[PDB]
């Protein structure tokens, strides 16, 4: 007779940037061998994240749930490209709970986990464009701005099609992401005499 | 049958020279003598240095018999760049450089220096930049980054004619900025290049 809870396995390090699709995965596991369902709660309270979603995927059959073979359950989802980041990082995250049961109704206590969130500029990071050279350092021509942005274009195709790479009368590459963070590439990587 | 060449080569000049600052131009003259030869040519500012370094011109053919004859007359190819920043007063008019020609025959007989004139202009002057498909956006004060991205685009596939090396920028309500190389301008207002999504959707 089965009287033992699912053990729930939550990953460590859930870390969303605004605006891109992120997932990851719970590891389910019961001494039956099969879990039924699972919940994930705001503490029991309702979760409150409506851009979250998880798969059901192979819920409640047997065998789903071993030590050997855990149900995996993908979650995934895209924090608001708007969503707000607190001055403090320690509270740009949304904590949850996850509970599970098995096919008896053993019901897990409550696991933590934590989505930490973040603006798009914490991922991304631009390389080095090819230099530019130019004839004034102080006041680059519009022909000298064109190829500052595609140089710096060309050599970051990781970063999202949708930012937009501006140039300044030095030669200072500002590039905004569409969450409207930025990074900015200092004129001495970008350009030279 | 006269027994000497007495009579200077005849040039005719281009009328209506325009040069853009920044772009390649190129005009003729055209040089005919009754002997049927051409020994050579200079371009002056009425006897003194010319003073326009970006002007050139090819010596292919002087000083060759029969380089000149009315049927053939001697085709001068002159050609340069206006540079980029040439100055442009206030008076756009003012904007040109008259200078001489006159060319030899192989006998020593010059012509007098007639004038030709090179009138230059700021590119702005050459491009007039068709409207751009309209881009629709979320908030017309407030344009995101890829509706910025999407209004460049769109004023450059509709305009295949302006330089690539001109510059499009794109202001916080969707005011479009065309500067060409010589950083003259073109504007579209936003009204021609953005439109509220919702509205219209
Ligand atoms: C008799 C004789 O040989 N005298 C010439 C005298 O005429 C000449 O003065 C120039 O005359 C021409 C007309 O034939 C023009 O009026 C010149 O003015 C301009 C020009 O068209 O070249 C006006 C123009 O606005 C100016 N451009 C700019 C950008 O400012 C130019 C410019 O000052 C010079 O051409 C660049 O050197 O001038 C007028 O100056 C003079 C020399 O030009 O030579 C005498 O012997
Ligand atoms: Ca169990
Ligand atoms: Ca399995
Ligand atoms: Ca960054
Ligand atoms: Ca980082
Ligand atoms: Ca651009
Ligand atoms: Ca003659
Ligand atoms: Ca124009």
């Amino acid at each position: 007779t089965d009287t033992t809870p699912p053990t729930i396995t939550v990953p460590s390090d859930i870390i969303a940037y605004r605006g891109e699709e992120f997932e990851f995965y719970f590891e389910i596991t019961d001494d039956s061998g099969q879990v039924k369902n699972i919940e994930l709660s705001t503490f029991g309270k309702p979760l409150g994240l409506n851009w979250l979603e998880y798969s059901e995927d192979n819920f409640n059959v047997p065998g789903n749930a071993t030590s050997d073979n855990p149900l995996r359950v993908r979650v995934h989802g895209t924090v608001p490209l708007n969503e707000p980041i607190p001055a403090d990082k320690n509270r740009a995250q949304f904590t949850r709970t996850i509970r599970a049961w098995d096919a008896a109704g053993n019901v897990s206590s409550n696991i933590t986990f934590v989505i930490k969130y973040r603006a798009q500029t914490d991922k991304y990071n631009p390389a080095d464009p090819t230099i530019t050279y130019v004839d004034r350092l102080s006041s680059l021509s519009p022909s000298e701005k064109n190829a500052v942005e595609a140089a710096v274009r060309a050599a970051n195709p990781q970063i999202p099609a949708a930012a937009r790479i501006t140039v300044s009368a030095n030669g200072t590459v500002t590039i905004t992401y569409p969450d409207s963070s930025t990074d900015t590439i200092t004129a001495n990587r970008v350009v030279k005499d």
